[PDB]
């Protein structure tokens, strides 16, 4: 019936298993958002240099992680389920961890 923090290890194994095309649409945006979170919840704060500018992506994770710090992990899985939840809605579909 409804979800919580508890189904953060399904949100990420049903945003990794996302096509490329289909009915859910996942921007760039949204894929770092998500990676940042992702990484808070099970690393806490980033570490390490910022990437070279010309890393692109690498770059980009490496500051989305960074805008992160300080959160708690259970915060962070939240509020990746949470942002899964507004995808998901904002775009008609139903979610069901089972």
């Amino acid at each position: 019936s409804h979800m919580s923090a508890a189904d953060f290890e399904a949100a990420v194994a049903y945003v990794r298993s996302l096509p490329k095309e289909g009915p859910v649409q996942l921007d760039n945006a949204a894929k770092l958002q998500f990676y940042s979170l992702y990484k808070q919840a099970t690393e806490g704060d980033v570490t390490g240099s910022q990437p070279w500018a010309v890393q692109v992506e690498a770059r980009a994770k490496w500051d989305a992680w960074n805008s992160c710090k300080g959160m708690k992990s259970e915060d962070a899985k939240a509020a990746y389920v949470r942002r899964l939840l507004t995808l998901l809605r904002s775009q008609g579909i139903q979610w069901k961890p089972g």
